[PDB]
């Protein structure tokens, strides 16, 4: 609910983060789309869609590229430290 | 490799199909923009990123929103039947 | 719904089956005491609380002890075909 | 062994916890009735059959329900702080 | 116990099957040194400490090196064939 | 890259560590032999194929058996600490 940057710190026994990202296609920023129940996203709580991720252990994602997103994500290792920013308008009227 | 839709049936043990969703944002169809190291669909070996989703367990995806894609995967079950096309040109074209 | 018999066949990677069982005390049949959200019994949407599981891989659990529901349900193998039966009334009159 | 109690830490990455859970009909307590092998409990090695949960995350589930120990336990979040006793006595002259 | 061959398929939502092999380095075969609890082969019960692997999906997997039998089970994708022969005294011979 | 022992701790939430071992056949040492995608090993980053085991949890497996390796990995609990050194040389001088 807060605007707030919120640091989230998930854990992962394999790949998957329990969440799925959209955006990142011009500088607009990455955003959690969904979450997958019972995922590692899921069970913290914190996590939500509408969220804006603004880095992935201190990788600033603000204006990354999709790609980019996806590497940082990919090479978080077992312990992700997410710093998320709850701004569902900008979601909305950005992708939805 | 091939243009011709493709049929994949995934297996899952837990919500993740092992793949990141994009698009279903101004009809322009859902597409993989990333696989998952270890998870059902990077173990099939056939999808990849910029294969669009035709249709999920006969629900058609074509010009589904963002949504509606996320919520028949959601309900796929355990035994996924995915129909997938791989054009990247368009994957480009509308997201990177 | 259904008060007749449904057979629901699971599939599972790990011993977890995605649900938890109560009962089996003195021959009151044992039953789902609740769904585990992104494991295989949620994920396939035909199992619930309140549930008596008739037999697991044609051994019978009617009047089976709670020792013996377990055993049966970790022999199972991977394909886990539940037989069960939606009896709340009962549930309620004997747990809850 | 130790009938004092004991506080476990569990780490999980999906809902799962590893063992499943009998009791709270009437305020005589939660106890685990079976532990699940390769699950978090299981490769703790500190739970075992017959063992009380005194609480879940500071949640006291001493006279809880079994409805209320389901919750405490889906929303203790990845790393889940249980506190049991080991006493069989109890869980036999009560359930077995 | 048999030492006929014997056809097992196991079933995996990531990449494990839930053994560990060894051999492969002379000709002298691959065999399973371990099983992991709760994992796909632990599941099955057919294959054990012992077993050796004639192949994996039709790839002869007789006189394979130890980097072949790895690439074949990578590769297996989430329905593994594999034809196992109970060898214990070769196993022993060989490797213990 | 580095010859020096490194520490490295690795969660799980089931039995896999999401790496192979081999050796321990007489005395010359416990080695990974491959990594599993998507596993704990994987994630981290930093074990790799050649890479022999020094200890797992303070268990000293310099000089010791593949079934004490075994042993030792399966009773690390969820996190387990692992020093390993890189040493292909003698992986390959060994094994390959």
């Amino acid at each position: 609910i807060t605007r707030e940057p919120r640091k989230v710190v998930l854990h992962r026994g394999s790949t998957g983060l329990g969440f799925n990202i959209v955006g990142g296609e011009d500088g607009e920023g990455i955003f959690i789309s969904f979450i997958l129940a019972g995922g590692p996203a899921d069970l913290s709580g914190e996590l939500r869609k509408g969220d804006r991720i603004i880095s992935v252990n201190s990788v600033d994602l603000r204006a990354a590229s999709h790609e980019q997103a996806a590497a940082a994500l990919k090479n978080a290792g077992q312990a992700v430290t997410i710093v998320a920013q709850y701004r569902p308008e900008e979601y909305s009227r950005q992708h939805a």
